[PDB]
């Protein structure tokens, strides 16, 4: 996350880091069983840490759960990236408490101008690169379907929103992918890809999660 702020503690429970062997991307705890997360994050085995705001300390809140299951949009394109999303069930479930939390999938599509959070441990620097030990957040407004469209020319499908600010200087970065968008207490978005990050007139751009409700409960009922 690049402009943005360190989390307090624990304040986003529904956060996880996706690790194979150190920290690679986010995802969100949708269900005790179930994580959501890109499937341009896909890996054969992955670690789930649940309860984390340090990914370099244990703070005692941490809990370390391997997937038994690691399952890509069948529609995925690992060129374009479309349909950006995967579902990891969790090998034993997550135990909920104030730390590890469950978030909402959403009810509708978000507005434009909807107010989010995103968060991730992705690169927070602009120029270069620093990976944080403390999970970062950043406020951002989703944008209109038109100005994502206009910010990358026929590059926008159906399955992908832009959140973040036109201006530059505030957005996702490497290493945030797969992390949540939060609008209202619902995933709105999957952070995806950009063109680099933070930079004018190329806003990121997320797996939009509104489309994947049937998807997500298919995949759920059916594993
Ligand atoms: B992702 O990339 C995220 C880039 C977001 C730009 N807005 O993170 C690790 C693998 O790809
Ligand atoms: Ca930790």
């Amino acid at each position: 996350i690049v402009g943005g702020y360190t989390c307090a503690a624990n304040s986003i429970p529904y956060q996880v880091s996706l690790n194979s062997g150190s920290h690679f991307c986010g995802g969100s705890l949708i269900n005790s069983q179930w994580v959501v997360s890109a499937a341009h994050c896909y890996k054969s085995r992955i670690q789930v840490r649940l309860g984390e705001h340090n990914i370099d300390v244990l703070e005692g809140n941490e809990q370390f759960i391997n997937a038994a299951k690691i399952i890509t949009h069948p529609n995925f394109n690992g060129n374009t990236l479309d349909n950006d999303i995967m579902l990891i069930k969790l090998s034993s479930p997550a135990t909920l408490n104030s730390r590890v939390a469950t978030v909402s999938l959403p009810r509708s599509c978000a507005a434009a101008g909807t107010e989010c959070l995103i968060s991730g441990w992705g690169n927070t620097k602009s120029s270069g690169s620093s990976y944080p030990s403390l999970l970062q957040c950043l406020k951002a407004p989703v944008l209109s379907d038109s100005s994502c469209k206009s910010s990358y020319p026929g590059q926008i499908t159906g399955n992908m929103i832009c959140v973040g600010f036109l201006e530059g200087g505030k957005d996702s970065c490497q290493g945030d992918s797969g992390g949540p968008v939060v609008c209202n207490g619902q995933l709105q978005g999957i952070v995806s890809w950009g063109y680099g990050c933070a930079q004018k007139n190329k806003p990121g751009v997320y797996t939009k999660v509104c489309n994947y409700v049937n998807w997500i409960q298919q995949t759920i009922a059916a594993n």
